[PDB]
């Protein structure tokens, strides 16, 4: 039999899913969550062994240790030791699609362990081993004779070892198939990999034991009373003495205890479930369970004889909370929740999809810290620790089974077949049976992308009567279909229909209020993050706030994909689909997390951050009126900051506790702000401080800002008058421009001032030309490759209108000597195939302060694809220390996304004006910037800047960003104007209409000086 | 699942049929105890959707059923929904757990009388007639099983079909059942005479209760 | 492996169901429901043996004939032979409620046909064979070799023979 090509065959002897157990034997350590001794990790150094079918593995094998094998550790991916390859690929299968057949060339890993086990674990008791997870299927044997089959590669297979075992000395082998049956169902876009990559472990139970026991908690109307019902099952030999106690702790307060024979209540014509028990107890007044507080109590569930004496215990952590949808709404304890939401595939830049203690808690802190309350198991259930973490840091999670059929052609080909109903049902249903007492799952979700079959039907109402607990969601089919709770579709735009055939994805907005809907709408997935992105990511913020029945959703996604790979040297960098030798894959498309593979923030994430605040500001006059968006917690580890700032310069700052109610509003009464003398803008900057420190995060954690332009006084003072007078150099090549030891040099066949002398000392290496084009982001490429051209996408559209290849032709070079300046004027047009893309008309005017102001007028033919940018750029000589600006900062924003930026005076090293990103772009603006400073030279206006090392074209040819070289000197961008980023996703065109560039006249001007 | 000639008769002859699926527990402590356990999910599935897959073109079956005397579980839940969204052109009918849970779209107790309650804890029988008007209840009440047709029986049965007549939702039943399961054995002159339980050394057996 | 007391296994190899099929190859005999020649009927006689379990089947019975065998008619309940004893029960299951285990004790019926194939049906095409009720589960070889694995004693189980047959005695 090939059991691995039969979706008929998902196991074989494997025991029935359970919560989580450690079967201790003295209640205290139950309580308390201290080890069990009952509990044995088999972690640790593995003998493995890479065979490239299972027909090619040796019969010595499972009854000993072969010398070729290595010793590695376990978990593990194996693609992570390099045996074979990891593959990246997308949507498209790295397997020939041919259910239920996977290829005979099928990567076989081979592990086996040899382990004590001791004498009083056999004499009595029931010995299983654990695999938490294991990728893709496996069988398993010990000691030589075979004990079992497994798949679903995200759920803890186990098996009865009993019998198999003996005192001393034992020998495990466990052969892992990479593909089977079970493949098609996990078509996730992740890394292909596979192994022992969860956890191992040996739990002894006694023959008499609890087999499963659920949790449950109902409230009267205000949540001032609760009951909690605690089923319990058991197997072995039922006896009249057996009792179950389930107590209630709340630290080590003993809140209620309840004991009870077995036998449940009748529930038909033939009697009820003596293996059976339900305790009921009361408890008033609970600390309810939420992510703004996450109260917890402990659950100990003991199974006894009438005498007293311990059989086993158990226990888990219960959090009192309700989730119910009413009236269109998701209520957590009676209040309409907004989702903060992010997805979190499981990964790690070393370790693949190895998950660790250390990251998780890295994760979640680093998501709390930045207004983040929910969080997706895309797209499958997560390592078991994680469901610990959120009940006890405090998110709220979905619960993903580990569906996804992409894929398939049709998408619902499988999950519309029954033949396939009992492999999908497994993977739903030993989800449930695992994870359902634990209090941040608040809601089931049946998969992802498998469009909509019978199959979602009959499982989604397999959970709504078996759990009512909780609501269930999903996506596939046009995210409204009967198999959900939630109206959750993927990068739904906020004002922008988008109607598909079949599935269309609506406005947000709009979808809302199709006749005949009455269900709330938070997005599965949002606003993709991939490279430089998250554009318009405030758009939707709004929206969430405006509309109660838009709920919010889940960013797509938390952490980039990226593995570690190492250069001759030894040297690491940081690589995506393609760079293993996989093929067909699907190159940076795994790369699209807020944040990098190592836990370093994307620019995106302040923004995120800043949208996400759980305070919402508005001014009036001098009136600071705060508005609490907390649900249950009172403002009780918050004070407002606030200053003023005339242009940088701090006047008036201060300090006020936060005394706010949740949904509550406070008033703060601005002292008499004392008007300035001097010229600028006044800007009022509240930030919200947590003075202390919390599980989440240290003291003085800033957890809201906003800022206001106050009052501005226009400059009227003339510069005091220009004593002295430049000169002329008239040549047939070139207009020199003399002032003390400023030398100002135009040359007049291009029309560009070629360069720039201080003292003796050259300052330009390239001259000071127009620029209209950027280095595509990956969302001004989409989905286009070099053989796959979509001629939609922003960067298609630019190439193709000759954007990148158009040289600059000269119209109009003059010079005239005025009163007390130099006036240079030009005029330029660049062509392609003879069309006319871009005119530009400058006037230099150079006075005897040693201050040259420039102004440009650009026209754009209304008939070209609006350019990515209206700007000046040159290679400055000099490379110097620090950048100091008065604008928008300090990280890195754009037109569409710098909502989270600040304006102040700031001054950074010159690598922090460089973003980075894997994938090499355009990166590193900052807009509304009114002066830069870099070394001698300033700059003032109202202008958006990068300042970095490298050429856009330098930018744009690389591919990895560890291949960039620094260029001789400093690349200098400035634009009068910058194109919006996109991001609701990054498949096709997405920058909003009124970000982009298409006025068709356009005007800025700059003061270049050396001060 | 019938013989698959019965269908056509059926079609052609005119008869209503109600195709009912190959599961029954009725042994089971509690009766539910298979159908509630999500690893009998599978191999009840198989013998509904088979069902569906061979018979949902013929017009004589109007109604499907998911079994018999199953207690009621999660999985009819599940498969229920599932021949609901399969297929939308037949109601679907399951006794099981009460006669009135949610997976049958038709009240269909077995032997509900017509006048007196049967207070059963857990599963009552009601009246059919108080059963309809209880509050909440907006459904169609026909019989799975009624009138037990054991020997000299059928007493009763006008009372039935004078409330069948009387309440419009009130819509019928079937009897139970068609023909007496006695079977042929010989004694010493090679004489044939009717059997039934016991008759052919099996043991325990339940007498004359097939017929 | 003992897939009949194994609720997770309820076939192998069997074809999707589907509704009645008869492969004419003429439009007018599909419209007014004539027989098919494509459809065959094996109904009719068989060679039959009686065992108390399977275990105690001789592996020869895959290859050939058993002489202690005898002729019955297919469709039938071995039962109705006289093989053993049709059970009444009610409620009570007629075996030890153990899911999913069986007795050891198993009443096993050996069913075999020897009966021929012509040239055409192998040339090309697909040829299956069609189990309307079989109970309550069984095994099927032909030819000697394995084809697969069928439950549900109420609805068709369908395999694919066509890489079994050969020309001629089968
Ligand atoms: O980041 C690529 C994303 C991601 O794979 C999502 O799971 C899916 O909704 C999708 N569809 N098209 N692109 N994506
Ligand atoms: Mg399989
Ligand atoms: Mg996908
Ligand atoms: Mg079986
Ligand atoms: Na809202
Ligand atoms: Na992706
Ligand atoms: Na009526
Ligand atoms: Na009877």
């Amino acid at each position: 039999r090939r059991d691995w090509e039969n979706p008929g065959v998902t196991q074989l002897n494997r025991l029935a899913a359970h919560p989580p157990f450690a079967s201790w034997r003295n209640s205290e350590e139950a309580r308390t969550d201290r080890p069990s001794q009952q509990l044995r990790s088999l972690n640790g150094e593995w003998r493995f062994a890479w065979f490239p079918a299972p027909e090619a593995v040796p019969e010595s094998w499972l009854e000993c240790d072969l010398p070729e094998a290595d010793t590695v550790v376990v978990p593990s991916n194996w693609q992570m030791h390099g045996y074979d390859a990891p593959i990246y690929t997308n949507v498209t299968y790295p397997i020939t699609v041919n259910p239920p057949f996977v290829p005979t060339e099928n990567p076989t890993g081979c592990y086996s362990l040899t382990f004590n086990v001791d004498e009083s674990w056999l004499q009595e008791g029931q010995t299983r081993i654990i695999f938490d997870g294991v990728n893709s299927a496996f069988h398993l044997w010990c000691n030589g004779r075979w004990v079992g089959y497994g798949q679903d590669s995200r759920l803890p297979s186990e098996f009865d070892l009993s019998a198999f075992l003996r005192a001393g000395e034992n020998r495990l082998a466990v052969m892992v198939l990479r593909w089977s049956d079970g493949s098609y169902l996990e078509d996730q876009d992740m890394w292909r990999m596979s192994g022992i990559f969860r956890d191992v472990s040996l739990l002894h139970k006694p023959t008499t034991q609890i087999s499963d026991f659920h949790v449950a908690t109902r409230f009267n109307d205000d949540f001032s009373r609760a009951v909690l019902e605690a089923e319990v099952q058991m197997c072995g030999e039922l006896r009249d003495y057996l009792r179950v106690t389930v107590s209630l702790w709340q630290g080590e307060t003993q809140v209620a205890s309840g004991t009870a024979p077995f036998g449940g209540e009748i529930i038909d014509e033939r009697g009820g479930y003596a293996d059976r028990v339900t305790l009921r107890l009361n408890v008033e007044n609970p600390k309810l369970w939420s992510a703004e507080i996450p109260n917890l109590y402990r659950a100990v569930v003991e199974l006894h004889t009438a005498d007293g004496t311990l059989i086993e215990a158990e226990a888990c952590d219960v959090g009192f909370r309700e989730v119910r949808i009413e009236n269109g709404l998701l209520l957590l304890n009676g209040k309409p929740l907004l989702i903060r939401g992010v997805n979190r595939h499981e990964h790690h830049p070393l370790h693949g999809q190895v998950m660790d203690e250390q990251t998780m808690v890295q994760d979640i802190l680093l998501m709390k810290q930045n207004n983040f309350n929910a969080v997706r198991c895309s797209h499958y259930p997560n390592h078991p620790l994680w469901y610990t973490l959120c009940d006890r840091y405090g998110l709220y999670v979905v619960d993903e089974a580990n569906i996804e059929t992409h894929g398939m052609v049709p998408m619902n080909r499988l999950t519309d077949d029954p033949r396939w109903l009992p492999a999908m049902s497994e993977r739903v249903t030993r989800m449930v049976q695992r994870d359902r007492n634990h209090p941040s799952v608040i809601i089931w979700s049946l998969g992802s992308e498998s469009g909509h079959g019978a199959n979602h039907d009959a499982l989604y109402r397999w959970i709504k009567s078996v759990d009512p607990s909780r609501p269930v969601q999903y996506e596939g089919g046009g995210a409204d279909t009967t198999a959900t709770d939630i109206i959750c579709p993927m990068y739904a735009r906020v004002d922008e229909d988008q109607p598909f055939p079949a599935v269309p994805k609506w406005s947000i907005k709009k979808w809302l209020s199709l006749p005949g809907e009455t269900r709330p709408l938070i997005l599965c997935e949002y606003a993709h993050a991939m490279g430089n992105s998250l554009g318009g990511f405030a758009k939707y913020w709004q929206a969430f706030r405006q509309y109660p029945r838009l709920q919010g959703g889940f960013v797509w996604d938390w952490v980039d994909q990226s593995l570690i790979k190492y250069d001759e040297n030894g040297n690491p960098w940081s690589a995506y689909g393609g760079d293993f030798g996989d093929t067909p894959n699907d190159r940076q498309f795994c790369m699209n997390g807020l944040v990098f593979a190592d836990r370093t923030p994307h620019p995106a994430l302040t923004e995120a951050k800043h949208q996400q605040q759980f305070f919402q500001f508005r001014l009036s006059g001098q009136t600071i009126e705060v508005t609490s968006e907390y649900l249950f917690r009172h403002s009780d580890n918050e004070l407002l900051h606030w200053m003023v700032a005339l242009d940088g310069k701090p006047l008036a700052s201060g300090e006020v506790p936060l005394d706010v109610a949740p949904q509550g509003k406070q008033l703060i009464e601005l002292p008499e702000l004392p008007q300035p003398e001097s010229a600028g803008q006044l800007w009022l900057t509240v930030r919200v401080v947590q003075p202390n420190a919390t599980a989440w995060s240290e003291a003085g954690h800033i957890s809201a800002w906003q800022q206001w332009r106050l009052a501005e006084n226009l400059s009227v003072t003339l510069p005091a008058a220009s004593h002295a007078i430049p000169h002329l150099t008239t040549s047939e090549m070139d207009f020199c421009i003399e002032l003390g030891n400023k030398r100002w040099q135009f040359n007049r066949q291009s029309g560009f001032l070629s360069q720039m002398w201080i003292g003796d000392k050259k300052q330009l290496l390239t001259p000071l030309r127009d620029q209209f084009t950027r280095a595509p982001l990956d969302n001004d490429i989409g989905v286009s490759e070099a053989t796959r051209i979509d001629p939609n996408a922003w960067v298609e559209r630019w190439k193709a209108a000759g954007h990148y290849q158009a040289e600059a032709a000269l119209l109009q070079c003059t010079a005239d000597t005025l009163a007390d300046a130099v006036l240079i004027t030009t005029a330029h047009a660049w062509q392609h195939q003879g069309k006319t893309l871009f005119i530009s008309r400058k006037t230099y005017r150079i006075d005897g302060s040693g201050q040259m102001a420039i102004t440009v007028d650009v026209e754009v033919a209304s008939d070209t694809p609006h350019p990515a940018r209206i700007g000046l750029n040159c290679q400055l000589a000099q490379v110097a220390e620090r950048v100091n600006w008065l604008g928008l900062g300090p990280q890195e924003n754009y037109p569409d996304r710098l909502t989270a930026a600040c304006f102040d005076r700031w001054d950074l090293p010159l690598s922090d004006m460089y973003t980075p990103y894997v994938f090499p772009s355009e990166n590193g603006l900052r807009c509304g910037t009114r002066e830069l400073n870099y070394g001698p030279h300033q700059w003032r206006g109202d202008f958006q800047f990068n300042i970095s090392r490298y050429s856009q074209q330098q930018l744009m040819e690389t591919s990895h960003r560890h291949l960039l070289h620094a260029e001789e000197g400093t690349w200098l961008n400035i634009d009068g104007f910058h194109m919006g980023i996109g991001g609701d996703d990054s498949w096709s065109p997405s920058v909003s209409a009124e970000f982009q560039l298409s006025a068709g006249r356009y005007h800025y001007q700059l003061v270049w000086c050396q001060k």
